[PDB]
């Protein structure tokens, strides 16, 4: 029943997913707002601690007290220089408790500090009780996945957060691994097998080539953009809307964050519809001094306002290769992974890249990583009986 049922979970910088293999197929499974994938936000208010959607939908009143980018910080010393520039752009405290980072917040009227771990334990937490209303029953067992750089403190901590959260950890997997187990490029028989995975989420670019000989993964090589993702693309076109205001209105909007952030999430939603539509509309009531904002883009537009973004991810990619010693035409599959990658110049690029090469993304990119987490769950379950 529940002790030969297993989850798979991605533990995201930005949004976490969680599936389950049964009946002979994976099932992402949906929140209580019918969103699969859940973004991994906790917010600590007057009155309760909020964590997914409902934290991110609040974080504009209460920013100080809603935290995010906890992965950023897990398994990582107060001292690393990747904390002490990341907490510059944070609105939540960080502070120092023995050369370990904890996030300081106001939770029902008291100040509370949480270390990373127990931060990724509530989206954990989150993510099982998920999968617990979707089966009808507790679960407990589950795989987790991490970047492949992770190093063993990382990893650790990770695990830990899992324990905390009351599940009983199977293994810790490489994301890219989990995506190229969605894809089953573990199953192909004999034979060394390349894979590039192409990872574009919300917040960060990974780049990953693996090599599968005889089912057993080997990393060669990870590259990429800590800080480059979904978000950049997002605020390039609040920058052309927040011209083209000044342009119609001779009003600057820039410095009203009320207006910034209603024009964010337009952007955010208009910059979707263009993965699948040439045009997409922003209709925003007004938007700032009794105006109301309707108006258009292409995606040319959308296009020539991220170019140099969607060109620099092409880097790391070369630099993944070079570090492999492998030529492009030595790699066997391209898997697409993140949300970002539905983007077609991305696609283009990427294809033209790779000398017009197939790429592998037929299962939903942002939910690729808890699908192979799921198969891998499920495999690690029935092996121990
Ligand atoms: N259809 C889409 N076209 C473009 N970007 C998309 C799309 N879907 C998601 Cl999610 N994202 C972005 O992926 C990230 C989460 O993985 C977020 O930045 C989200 O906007």
């Amino acid at each position: 029943m529940a002790k030969a049922a297993a989850i798979g979970i991605d533990l995201g910088t930005t949004y976490s997913c969680v599936g389950v293999f049964q009946h002979g197929k994976v099932e992402i499974i949906a929140n209580d707002q019918g969103n699969r994938t859940t973004p991994s936000y906790v917010a600590f208010t007057d009155t309760e601690r909020l964590i997914g959607d409902a934290a991110k939908n609040q974080v504009a009143l209460n920013p100080q007290n809603t935290v995010f980018d906890a992965k950023r910080l897990i398994g990582r010393k107060f001292g690393d220089p990747v904390v002490q520039s990341d907490m510059k752009h944070w609105p939540f405290q960080v502070i120092n408790d023995g050369d370990k980072p904890k996030v300081q917040v106001s939770y029902k009227g008291e100040t509370k500090a949480f270390y990373p771990e127990e931060i990724s334990s509530m989206v954990l937490t989150k993510m099982k009780e998920i999968a617990e209303a979707y089966l009808g029953y507790p679960v407990t067992n589950a795989v987790i996945t991490v970047p492949a750089y992770f190093n063993d403190s990382q990893r650790q901590a990770t695990k830990d957060a899992g324990v905390i959260a009351g599940l009983n950890v199977l293994r810790i997997i490489n994301e890219p691994t989990a995506a190229a187990i969605a894809y089953g490029l573990d199953r192909t028989g004999k034979g060394e097998r390349n894979v590039l995975i192409f990872d574009l989420g919300g917040g960060t670019f990974d780049v990953s080539i693996l090599t599968i000989d005889d089912g057993i993964f080997e990393v060669k090589a990870t590259a990429g953009d800590t800080h480059l993702g979904g978000e950049d693309f997002d605020n390039r076109l609040v920058n052309h809307f927040v011209e083209e205001f000044k342009r119609k209105h001779k009003k600057d909007i820039s410095q009203n964050k009320r207006a910034v952030r209603r024009l964010r999430t337009a952007c955010e939603r208009a910059k979707r519809t263009l993965s699948s539509s040439t045009q997409a509309s922003l209709e925003i009531d007004s938007l700032f001094e009794g105006i109301d904002f309707y108006t258009s883009i292409t995606r040319a537009r959308f296009e020539e306002l991220c170019s140099d973004l969607f060109r620099s991810t092409l880097e790391p990619v070369e630099k993944a290769l070079r570090d492999a010693k492998l030529d492009k035409a030595q790699i066997h599959d391209l898997v697409l992974v993140g949300g970002s990658t539905r983007i077609p110049k991305v696609q283009k690029l990427l294809q033209d890249f790779f000398n017009g090469r197939d790429l592998n993304k037929s299962i939903n990119p942002d939910e690729a990583v808890a699908y192979g987490a799921a198969v891998q769950a499920a495999i690690l379950i029935k092996s121990t009986r």
